């Protein structure tokens, strides 16, 4: 569900 916590290359 989720996408990306981050920025950084998406640090899913």
């Amino acid at each position: 569900m989720m996408m990306k916590p981050d920025m950084m290359m998406k640090p899913d």
